[PDB]
């Protein structure tokens, strides 16, 4: 029968719901042909082994809000049919072992917004191979490795703002054929390696406002072929002949670019990179160093 205080009913799927009704635990019990669990609003404090493995045919599990510490790294083990997982709203889960997510082949949206996560452990993604939507924003992330997302070629969409990530480099985002929208704001990139968006040929949207960008090798955005959203403000842009290859893409451009704000040399300050004459960029702001600085 129906566990706790939850509700259980079969239309549209085989649903047991048991949200905001002061859990502290996973409750025992849940019928074993759930297609949906609810669990959603509670004070659950850990996800044992065993939480879930009668139900086969589960496709749909939601745990945010709750006040999850950890995770058994064998909860999610053959749920092969399990295509939405939500963590999301446990700012106090930290960590994530590597192994979590493995097996989960039919996996197409993972939320875990506002997890506390520190780091993502080598192979968190491994084999996640048919997943569209990662949700990792404001979490605690000060590195992306390389091979990080090497498996998601069917990963659309790609959410890591409100990070403290500082810098991407060169095979962080290899593997992403099919990603759409990539979402890097208010983090702490004070660089791009010349060749980290090699990959990333269908991309249409880049947020990268509000991070630590004094410049940008034009190198950078040249794979970026399907672009037509770019945001480049709220950083510390140095309008000066370091920026001439920036300037001369952004010529090109034809999709939509926010402010490019240049915040040095001082007779520049706020005004476009995008709308300036070419002549402004001549000289060096600072007289490490870029190259033309030093010729
Ligand atoms: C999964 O759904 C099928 C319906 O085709 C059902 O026969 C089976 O018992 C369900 N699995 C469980 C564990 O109840
Ligand atoms: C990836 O997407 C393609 C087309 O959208 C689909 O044919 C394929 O089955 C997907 N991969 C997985 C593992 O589901
Ligand atoms: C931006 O990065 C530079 C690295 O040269 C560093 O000196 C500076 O403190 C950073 N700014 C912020 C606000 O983190």
């Amino acid at each position: 029968p129906c566990p706790g205080a939850c509700v259980c009913y079969n239309e549209p799927k085989v649903t047991t719901s048991c949200p905001q009704q002061g859990l502290q635990a996973v409750p025992t019990g849940i019928p074993a042909s759930s297609q949906r669990i609810f669990l959603h609003g509670n004070r659950i404090s850990h996800v044992p082994a065993a939480s879930f493995q009668s139900c086969r045919n589960l496709t749909i599990l939601w745990l945010h809000s709750n006040a999850l510490a950890r995770i058994d790294a064998a909860a999610f083990t053959g749920l092969t049919l399990l295509e939405q997982l939500d963590l999301s709203d446990n700012a106090q889960l930290h960590v994530v072992d590597p192994t979590t997510f493995h097996g989960l082949g039919h996996l197409h949206t993972l939320h875990l917004d506002r997890c506390g996560l520190r780091e993502l452990g080598p192979g968190l993604f491994r084999g996640l191979a048919a997943l569209q939507y990662l949700y990792l924003q404001d979490n605690n992330l000060q590195a992306l490795p390389d091979n990080t997302f090497r498996d998601l070629g069917n990963l659309t969409h790609l959410f890591l703002h409100g990070n403290r990530i500082p810098s991407v480099p060169e095979h962080a985002f290899r593997g992403l054929h099919s990603l759409d929208r990539l979402l890097l704001h208010q983090n702490h990139v004070a660089r791009v390696h010349p060749h980290a968006f090699r990959d990333l040929g269908r991309l249409m949207t880049l947020y990268l406002f509000a991070n630590n960008l004094s410049m940008l090798p034009a190198e950078v955005l040249m794979p970026l072929r399907s672009l037509q959203y770019l945001r480049l403000n709220d950083n510390p842009w140095v309008c000066d002949c370091r920026a001439r290859p920036l300037w001369a893409w952004l010529q090109k451009f034809r999709g939509s670019s926010s402010e490019v704000p240049c915040n040095l040399p001082q007779r520049l300050a706020d005004r476009d990179l995008k709308r300036l004459a070419a002549s402004d960029l001549e000289g060096c702001a600072v007289a490490s160093l870029p190259k033309c600085c030093q010729a």
